[PDB]
């Protein structure tokens, strides 16, 4: 179980944010679900009752950001659990690309993922007992010419979630993070056609709800235990 | 459960290998350990009854690592998981090293996986269903300044299961390592003084029945699904 | 010699981009220096005559980013190489610093190197023949402990280097980075105590004259061949 | 120039080890040519006068591995560079692959390149001045899933220089590799049918001539500075 633990997600409104937080809550916690999309969030606090907590924060505004820590402790507190799962797609060869997604993208996938880290573990600190989850993704793990943008952004979360644990295991903290081929999720309108038809592989991708028993497996752990990375693809899936 | 499966473990004699082999075990399976130390295979066969299969291999002998191949069906039959275990240690200097433990190290650490994994591949082909392991380090992703034999050769492991398997998963087949840290093992004698200091973590270090059951979590999982790698070390452990 | 072939410099006014700047004006080549910082490169403007073009650029506002390409082909035209050495520091712990100055270090590190690079593409693909360098670190392949922050951004920068050519060198176009150590820089006052302490290495640490020769070996090099990277670091520096 | 320096070049019977051993005599050095084709290295002995040393060893024997560093001190003397070009190459899948060259293989790219470096390393610790420079390769950086072995091999390759550096510089010696690309070399006979069309490229792939310019640059390099690795592939090969 999850006793009586709180658990923060971003980007919990959909895909595998979602995933992420309905299975928190299966085990036995109360969940602060964070993203811009309120009227997404209403239908989810109700059909889930008392224990989905809503947090509606752009996440791209630095006053947003900074709300966030104590909105948490103010609505649930007894936070243990932070879930950085926020994050969007720009693929294709970089010319074809605006520069604004792009700004969005890295300060999403990667300046909103640190200011949270940041902003959060000073709670854990005094209170000792924390952990971190940060969704990476396949890409953190190759260089795929196709999205230049995500996978770049992956690789400084790469080395952010290995660097930053080795500076807060002392206060009995742990980090890691998921590395998941592709995925079912609304993200998939945004590939390339480059593969895309590879994910046309009856090897049915891969189903959100599957990794995030990944991620109870990496908080259902012996405390002495941290799980720092987990690679998972589809099986039929070629990279 | 793992039905009436059969797997078979090198270095199964002791440390990780036979952690992992006790857990196939009890999930209900056929387990073949091999190594080189017969008596201590022996007081296995009898205390764990019939379903533990031994198979004294010194896979150091280019003609015994063939052996191993067909002496498996043999013996037993129906393989469908592979763990190549097998590993040894060199740390320290390069100087005051010898020539010989060197290549008897990248042998068995290199050399003789790829050479099993060759071996029982063509087996899975045809039957379809096939399962692979290989028992990886936390130095296969760090350049560790104290262990420039080992580190590499883990360097080569990280390369091989996730490029193998990219030519192997149209047959049905997961392929997937394992990378944790340090690990109570006598293989904690050939440390260095470098660091193992640090190893004196009240953090009990990482016990070899943990790291069994994530095998286990990547063995018993959707067959779409193939979990490629798996980072884990003591929460306590400076790396 | 760099014949009559124009260069625009990032973060010219000081440090590597400054001795980059005057290397290529040396091997015979009109520069453009571009900084924030318009009295540092007055002082640059006589004393170096006529061949050196300022621009002064914030290059933290979309709206000044935009402004650099077409100012180049404005001021000087004959684009033929970008070198996008701006960058800024942040390291210790990642508590203890502040959301601001990250926020500006990613975006100038990675943001702004990205946009650069897509907005003078075009240029290139038009014109065929194009040159790009990008100043990433020692970091960009090894997990630093104690710059969490800056390391990050360099592994995002050795992945979108390595990947962004992938799809623009059908078009007779160039990319690379380099690689290096610590340097002699006002950045050296950004740094921790964690080592700074290993930069006293009477290893008089890496100068940043003796890179710059590194990029005109890059660029002084057959069209046919592309060096993507190059590792340097101060002899007595452990990393 | 290379004063009166000596240097010694595994595999220097052609390829790379050729063109290498060819540039350092230009620069003014003896060179101790070391492969296993004495006829080859008979033509080179004569039509290049005096400064060209034979030195015939197997390299795959125990034995012969060590007769190297005595031979060279006993044939010339006054060792201040090592070159480790020796290598060879197996692509394709991994079944349709004999257990044999494997072995040779990796022993080959791995086993003999370590213990030449620790057999030549005494040496330099007692005169202070060394160099040393491996052959590694593209590969080395990226997970070609078309040639699972000889990647693997240069993965170990990329560790192996970079970890054992930290461990000797404090003795006034420099160590590097450098990863190139695919270059003309008989070993093209040796690669799968996947790709090699790529290496149809009219960007006529690279040249070994011009592999051995970047390695006079790394040694013609301030001994403060130390180049670990040179990046370089043909500008029309897609990877
Ligand atoms: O939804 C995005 C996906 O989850 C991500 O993993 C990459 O798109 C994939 O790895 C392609 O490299
Ligand atoms: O028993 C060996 C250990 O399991 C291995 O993981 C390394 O020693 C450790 O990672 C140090 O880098
Ligand atoms: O000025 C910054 C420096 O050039 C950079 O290279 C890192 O600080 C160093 O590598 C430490 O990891
Ligand atoms: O001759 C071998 C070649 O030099 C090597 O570099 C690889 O074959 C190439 O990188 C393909 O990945």
């Amino acid at each position: 179980e999850l006793e009586g633990k709180v658990a923060a997600v971003t980007g919990a409104a959909s895909g595998i944010g979602l995933a992420s937080a309905e299975a928190m809550l299966a085990a036995g916690a109360r969940v602060v679900m964070v993203d811009r999309d309120e009227a997404a969030l209403k239908a989810l606090c109700n059909k889930h009752g008392d224990t989905v907590i809503p947090l509606v924060v752009d996440l791209l505004d630095p006053e947003d950001c900074a709300t966030l820590l104590p909105r948490v402790l103010e609505k649930a507190c007894q936070l243990d659990i932070l879930h950085a799962n926020a994050g969007t797609y720009v693929g294709g060869d970089l010319v074809d690309a605006d520069t604004m997604a792009i700004d969005r993208m890295l300060n999403l996938n990667v300046n909103v993922v640190m200011k949270n880290v940041h902003d959060v573990l000073p709670h854990m600190i005094e209170r000792r007992t924390g952990d971190i989850i940060v969704t990476s993704s396949l890409a953190a793990h190759f260089p795929t010419p196709w999205e230049p943008v995500y996978a770049s952004s992956k690789w400084a979360i790469n080395c952010f979630v290995q660097t930053v644990r080795r500076q807060v295991f002392k206060h009995g903290i742990r980090v890691g993070s998921i590395s998941p081929g592709p995925v079912v999720s609304a993200l998939l309108a945004d590939w390339p056609p480059e593969k895309l038809k590879e994910a046309r592989d009856s090897g049915s991708l891969l189903e959100a709800s599957d990794v995030a028993e990944v991620v109870m497996f990496m908080l259902t752990r012996p405390r002495g235990m941290t799980i720092r990375d987990v690679l998972m693809l589809p099986t039929n899936f070629d990279l």
